[PDB]
């Protein structure tokens, strides 16, 4: 009954571990280096926690051994390993390969060693696989749980984001066509997980740096912007809370009405403005410390972008997700406690 988390030192996944062990499951993480594990198996302190090292996802059969030593006591499996580095400058080496060959190398290291043991596989996908990027302030566009993002390799590599949104979404569809191919060969049944943006504390206060993983870097640095910083206030994406994401994951190897589904976790559009809205509103004693507030968002003029249809995502998942107001408070208040500044 152990579950197995691919890049298990990442924001989400350190997330994830939570829940696992608050749940008493026995979990292998991978993380690239010994120093990683080691400084993890400090923070959770748990003896059902244990650490594999696979250095690099993209290499060859990288998960072979995790499943020649575990094949018999992994049922579980969280695919979470992918690159989020908006700062890659080799795109098809650092984002799309990565993603990609990861995705592969996971599921036939099930194929090979635990055909018969795996029983679920829950993959971190991305709403990015699902959303258009250039449409994403095109409030024609309807997106829902069936609609995939048409991104080609041909014109994957617009842009760093393009390219990022491309990994994934490549590397979702090689994980439905290996479903699609072993149906009878293979087991486990397959979950994948669409986040948007996703805010929120850090797992652990220590891990509150001076810059953060990309997503809450977002909030860190407006956070400690300069007063006179021009913030943007016209529509910017969807968020979601990475503990709503967290709690996802484990529900998705659960609950067998998660099967073969993906799983759309949106929770609100924003600007940048929305973002140090909240610090102003929120922290008002530190006014002036951070860029100010300004309530002409294109989220207060009804201004939202592509539109979220995820109600069968909603109804599957069933727990209520987590407001904007609060994801971006928690967040700030955990940065601003830890410099101790409130
Ligand atoms: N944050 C979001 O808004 C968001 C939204 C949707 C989906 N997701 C997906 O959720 C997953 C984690 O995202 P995150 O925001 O938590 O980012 P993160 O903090 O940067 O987590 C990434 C984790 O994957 C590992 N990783 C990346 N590339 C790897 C590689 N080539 N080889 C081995 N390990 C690798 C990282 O290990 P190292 O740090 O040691 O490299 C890290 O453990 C990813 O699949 C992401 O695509 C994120």
């Amino acid at each position: 009954m152990s579950v197995l988390i691919s890049g298990a030192s990442g924001y989400i996944a350190k997330h994830i571990v939570r829940v696992l062990l608050e749940q008493n499951y026995k979990v292998i993480g991978t993380v690239r280096s010994q120093d990683k594990a080691d400084k993890l198996l400090k923070q959770y302190n748990n003896p059902n926690l244990s650490y594999e090292i696979v250095p690099e996802i993209a290499n060859l059969d990288a998960f072979d051994d995790i499943f020649k030593k575990h094949g018999k006591e992994i049922k579980y499996v969280i695919h979470a390993a992918s690159p989020v580095n908006f700062g890659a400058k080799d795109l098809e080496k650092d984002l799309v390969i990565p993603a990609i060959n990861g995705t592969k190398n996971m599921f036939e290291a099930i194929k090979k060693y635990a055909p018969d043991t795996v029983e679920r596989v829950v993959m971190t996908a991305s709403w990015a696989s699902i959303m258009t990027p250039h449409r994403q302030n095109d409030p024609t566009l309807t997106l829902d749980e069936e609609t995939w993002n048409p991104v080609t390799e041909e014109n994957a590599y617009e842009n760093v984001f393009t390219a990022y949104c491309a990994s994934k979404t490549f590397a979702e569809k090689e994980a439905w066509k290996f479903v699609k191919e072993n149906s009878d060969a293979v087991k486990f049944k397959l979950t994948t997980i669409h986040p948007s943006f996703v805010f929120g504390p850090q797992n652990f206060d220590e891990d509150v740096t001076k810059k953060l993983n990309e997503t809450c870097e977002i909030i860190n640095g407006l956070l400690h912007a300069p007063f006179d910083t021009k913030v943007e206030k016209t529509h910017f994406s969807q968020f979601i809370d990475v503990r709503d994401v967290a709690k996802t994951h484990v529900l998705g190897f659960q609950k067998d009405e998660l099967i073969n589904q993906r799983l759309l976790l949106c929770n609100g559009a924003f600007s940048q403005q929305d973002i140090v809205n909240v610090f102003n509103e929120d922290f008002p004693e530190l006014k002036g410390q951070f860029p100010p507030e300004d309530k002409d968002t294109d989220l207060n003029k009804g201004v939202t972008g592509c539109k979220i249809d995820n109600e069968k995502t909603k109804k599957l998942l069933a727990f209520e997700f987590t407001p904007f107001h609060k994801t971006i408070h928690d967040t700030v208040y955990q940065i601003l406690h830890k410099e101790g500044r409130v």
